[PDB]
């Protein structure tokens, strides 16, 4: 299937154990599609002083269109000192890695993979 119906865990960014998905933009994205299909991947909701608490290369999920079954459509963006590796629409929030941290609640998505 090229989508994916997830209910991702949206998680406190104080709370996040495991702030990025490694060290490279390829690498970010390779793990971030593991965690994702692995069902082992948080969501961190972007505001005033989230990404500076978090690792880069960053992973974002966007909007890639304007919802079925509830589930938002879309797609990763990888980001490092300023620059993003894919174009998409608004970011959904920071993925991370999830090791067992409480969510505040749960973001349905499509994830085209």
């Amino acid at each position: 299937k090229t989508h994916v119906q997830l209910s991702l865990p949206v998680l406190q960014v104080r709370d996040v154990l495991v702030r990025g998905f490694g060290d490279s933009v390829e690498e970010v994205l390779s793990e971030a599609r593991q965690h994702l299909k692995d069902g082992t991947c948080g969501l961190v909701e972007v505001e005033k002083g989230v990404l500076p608490q978090l690792e880069q290369p960053y992973v974002f999920i966007k909007r890639s269109d304007a919802a079925p079954h509830g589930h938002v459509m879309v797609e990763l963006v990888a980001e490092l000192e300023g620059i993003q590796y894919g174009r998409s629409g608004e970011t959904l929030g920071v993925l991370v890695p999830h090791v067992g941290e409480i969510p505040v609640a749960y973001r349905k998505v499509l994830l085209r993979k």
